[PDB]
């Protein structure tokens, strides 16, 4: 079965992977094991004869992101999220529908485009805090705090007011919650693997459906994200339908909600910790010049130590773990050729553990550069690099300077929390995010 070009191999069981999977086992160390054993960062995971090939070797990081989507492609490999999102909306839209509506989406998404978003965003954070940390001190989940000014400054920012009234960002986050409810690793791991369809969260597409369609009609009868999204048009003159619409909204919260909530969480986790006394210092050095109403370019120009504080959250502990191709055509990575019928990844958490390019990785150092460039892929890279980051770092760092600015944080345990393994987008522990907050003097 060998071919002279091959990436050494480890053969698995399905049972004794799908058992490390379903225990929620630290995956970092089972694929650290392999790299090892095996002495290479490019090396395969035979599972049940069934190849995955894992591009863990920093330097080749290009080997793997620069490739077109004819030779490798992302459609196969996250086909199983297709109720999510509707039958021909991302990964599910045929050629060339799929680039076509990620570029709308991404059109949505430009520096033009949010102009006002900070004061928008400071505003939300501010009536939460206002409604919520009312006291001198008081105490909460942070993990649950931040999600709810994710999900408020979002739709404040994305929507118009016909949106936010008929549907609010709680029923929002209601209705997006109850679909990663179905996307849990140890259920999705296997029927993923065979390619058997999605163990519910289709109920939860079709109501929000009928609500942005009626939403939509009363607009026709009579600028926001939904707005833009309805003048996209398509190479061929044609436009979105309402199915396609509403799927990509859904994709584009979906996207943010869980990943920038977790990002903002592990942020403000190790600021507030006291062995990281030091860069909440430095955080304040930096924001303590700015008046009470952010805009723009403080926020995106004139905060280079607020991002590398989230920028190394997300290096430390990236929230999507793990990102996938299909090989389509044979490709060069390192001295090894990947053949077609592969799964490849990357994986950001295995690169953010290479002690050559993040020398001792488990010390979150904001201060830190990678040591191989192109190392850190926390918002991924060339072809598919993500096309809401910018929108995700004006978010979490306008939180960040927000909720800093009027109050204190005191973490109710010893140590920063344990990631929890047990959910598809990767955060910190939710019972361990119990917080003291201490409203400035
Ligand atoms: C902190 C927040 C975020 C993180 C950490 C993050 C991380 C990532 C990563 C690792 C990828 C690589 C995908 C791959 O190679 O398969 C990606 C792509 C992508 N992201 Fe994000 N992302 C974030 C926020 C968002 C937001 C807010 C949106 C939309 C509103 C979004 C939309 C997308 C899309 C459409 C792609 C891939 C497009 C393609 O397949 O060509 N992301 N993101
Ligand atoms: O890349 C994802 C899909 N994915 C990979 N593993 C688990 N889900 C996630 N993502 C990208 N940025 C933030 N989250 C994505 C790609 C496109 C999309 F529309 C949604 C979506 F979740």
């Amino acid at each position: 079965t060998t071919r002279p070009t091959d990436p050494p191999v480890y053969p698995v069981t399905v049972p004794f992977l799908g058992h490390i999977v379903q225990f929620g086992k630290n995956p970092l160390e089972f694929m650290q094991r392999c790299k090892r054993d095996l002495k290479s960062g490019v090396f395969t995971i035979s599972i049940g004869g069934q190849r995955v090939t894992i591009v863990g070797d920093p330097h080749e990081h290009s080997r793997f992101f620069s490739p077109r989507n004819e030779i490798l492609s992302p459609r196969e490999v996250y086909t199983i999220m297709t109720p999510v999102f509707g039958e021909g909306v991302a990964y599910a839209a045929p050629y060339p529908r799929m680039r076509e509506q990620l570029n709308f989406l991404a059109e949505e998404l430009t520096i033009a485009k949010f102009q006002n978003f900070v004061p928008a965003i400071q505003h939300e954070v501010r009536k939460f805090m206002a409604e919520n940390w009312k006291e001198d001190e008081g105490v909460i989940n942070l993990l649950e705090d931040c999600g709810a000014m994710i999900i408020n400054t979002a739709c404040q920012c994305l929507f118009g007011e016909d949106l936010r009234k008929r549907l609010n960002a709680r029923h929002f986050a209601q209705l997006l919650s109850k679909m990663e409810s179905s996307l849990i690793p140890a259920a999705v791991f296997m029927p993923w693997l065979l390619r058997l369809p999605l163990p519910r969260c289709r109920e939860a597409r079709a109501e929000l459906q009928k609500i942005l369609g009626e939403i939509i009609v009363a607009r026709e009868k009579e600028s926001d994200l939904l707005g833009g999204l309805l003048k996209a048009v398509y190479r061929d003159g044609t436009r979105m339908s309402l199915h396609e619409v509403c799927g990509m909204i859904v994709a584009a919260m979906f996207a943010g909600q869980h990943t920038s909530t977790i990002t903002t969480s592990w942020s403000m986790l190790h600021l507030m910790h006291p062995k990281n006394k030091k860069w909440l210092d430095k955080l304040h050095k930096e924001i303590d010049e700015f008046p009470a109403q952010l805009n723009y370019d403080n926020v995106m120009d004139e905060m280079p130590f607020a991002e590398r504080c989230v920028r190394e959250s997300i290096r430390r502990d990236p929230p999507l773990l793990m990102v996938m191709r299909m090989v389509k055509a044979e490709v060069k990575v390192g001295s090894y050729v990947v053949p077609k019928g592969d799964i490849i990844a990357c994986s950001p958490l295995l690169s953010h553990h290479d002690e050559e390019a993040f020398p001792n990785p488990r010390l979150w150092d904001p201060e830190r550069d990678e040591k191989v460039d192109g190392a850190f892929i926390g918002f991924g890279a060339g072809v598919h690099k993500c096309i809401g980051q910018k929108f995700a770092l004006l978010q979490v760092k306008t939180i960040l300077a927000t909720a800093f600015r009027e109050y204190d944080f005191q973490l109710l345990r010893d140590e920063v929390p344990d990631p929890d393994y047990h959910t598809m987008v990767v955060g910190p522990t939710l019972n361990q995010c119990l917080v003291k907050y201490t409203r400035k003097k």
